[PDB]
RNA sequence: GGGCGGCCUUCGGGCUAGACGGUGGGAGAGGCUUCGGCUGGUCCACCCGUGACGCUC
């Protein structure tokens, strides 16, 4: 679920100004948190098997944009790179 | 890794129409579950955010 007092908690972290909700960062970082969210799913429920069909899409998706940002903007890939770690 | 890709530009650099994110909806014979749930995807809208970040073996 996560909800906003998780959601917009992340967002207001990665943030690189006061709005920016959809900055690479912010859509990487949230990317992160619902790839764990699942991930410790996954574990209760070894049967679900379903659901690892998106826990691998969000993972490419989320090394996708970090390629992007590397090229792009070396100096803010290894300032995000933390904070979660690749 | 490969192949093919938006607009403008005096090529320095701009920009949003794509994609993604935020918000708010919708439908579903998704899946797993000790039945208390936990969860994947999917389609819409906006005229919010990033700014081609894409599509394809
Ligand atoms: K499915
Ligand atoms: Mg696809
Ligand atoms: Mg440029
Ligand atoms: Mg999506
Ligand atoms: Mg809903
Ligand atoms: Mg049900
Ligand atoms: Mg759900
Ligand atoms: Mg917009
Ligand atoms: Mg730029
Ligand atoms: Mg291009
Ligand atoms: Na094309
Ligand atoms: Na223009």
């Amino acid at each position: 679920p996560i909800t906003k007092e998780e959601k917009q908690k992340v967002m207001q972290e990665f943030a690189r100004f006061p709005g920016d909700t959809g900055s690479t960062e912010v859509q990487v970082a949230l990317l992160t948190l619902r790839i764990n969210r699942l991930s410790e799913h996954l574990k209760v429920h070894k049967k679900d098997h379903h659901s690892h069909r998106g826990l691998l899409m969000m993972v490419g998706q989320r090394r996708r944009l970090l390629r992007y940002l590397q090229r792009e903007d070396p100096e803010r890939y290894r300032m995000l790179i933390e904070k979660l770690g690749i």
